[PDB]
């Protein structure tokens, strides 16, 4: 499907910690850039992500933070 | 302040559209990627935000889910 | 896109109210239950909702918590 | 308790799953439809849930995303 | 209803600041502390929220980050 | 680094649950409230938290619901 998150960032996993009822995935977007995900474990097997897997990171605007260099 | 959130990425305002209370920030972060920040006019008044401005995108982990084709 | 949220769920759009940057989409997903969603007009716009709409509610399971009657 | 958050589906819990810090509660909310819910183990015993608990699911509106086919 | 957001804070509200959609509710919590809420025009109304009134902040644990000083090296 | 997060506040690490991927810190804010924060390990343990430790609930406005009796 075609999601309203304005945030979808194609990129390739680069590691997967597993834990008990969740699980972490890194995913190296480019330009030097990773981004982590807190996802459960379910959706970690039933996607079929393993290292090396091309996928996207996925993340709301609303749930999207600014920040700056308080010099 | 140093944040737990696993995702700090710098990056530089390309647009921001303000809103009643909250307005929408787009942050290059290079590499073609673009990200959409929903925050609050306060906030991008009080940071000083405008086109051009350097920035970071501040994303926790348990907020960023995974897709595939 | 397969997306990793564990909660997606059929839907009608029943109403549209559109703000300055962010809107509110209320979704009819039977049973007499509903599902508002507040999100960004520029997402609105490009996926074309209108009230009668198919569509899909998406969550997170950890934007999910429980309730009860106490 | 009197929540603004504006989603609040009634339902019956089919499964938990127990973890370290966190648990996965699926509720069946009718029609054929379920919600997953990730919370804490603290409160899932708290709240005294069981296979079977009346309970609902609850979600504040900003984190709902819409999708289309 | 009783929920499991390990965040409910009591407070009065000191301030409500209307917009199109949403709104934005400030909560004195005491100690010196306020609590900032951005929710639905909807919901402001729907719980008659005005200055003065007792409510709570309620916030999921999983929603909660933690910070620390720049002059703190662990 | 200065966040556009509305909620900052001060408080001293009371306890930590320690899990799998995600551990449970809890902060005294002062005022007889306490905050819970659902955080990564990874976290946890690159700030150096362990409990006595200064530190800040960081919360942005959109993740904070209202409630009344
Ligand atoms: O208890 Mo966990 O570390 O969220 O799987
Ligand atoms: O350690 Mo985080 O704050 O869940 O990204
Ligand atoms: O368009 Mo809004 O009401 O500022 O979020
Ligand atoms: O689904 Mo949105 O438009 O990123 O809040
Ligand atoms: O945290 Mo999920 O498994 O993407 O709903
Ligand atoms: O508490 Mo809300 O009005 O669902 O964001
Ligand atoms: O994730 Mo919780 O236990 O609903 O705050
Ligand atoms: O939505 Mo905020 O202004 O980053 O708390």
């Amino acid at each position: 499907m075609k999601l309203s998150a304005r945030n979808q960032l194609a990129g390739k996993v680069v590691s997967i910690k597993e834990g008990a009822v969740n699980g972490i995935v890194v995913l190296d977007i480019g330009g030097g850039n990773q981004i982590s995900s807190t996802i459960s474990m379910d959706s970690i097997r039933e996607l079929g992500l393993q290292v090396g897997s091309d996928a996207y990171a996925v993340i709301k605007a609303t749930s999207v933070m600014i920040g700056i260099d308080d010099w």
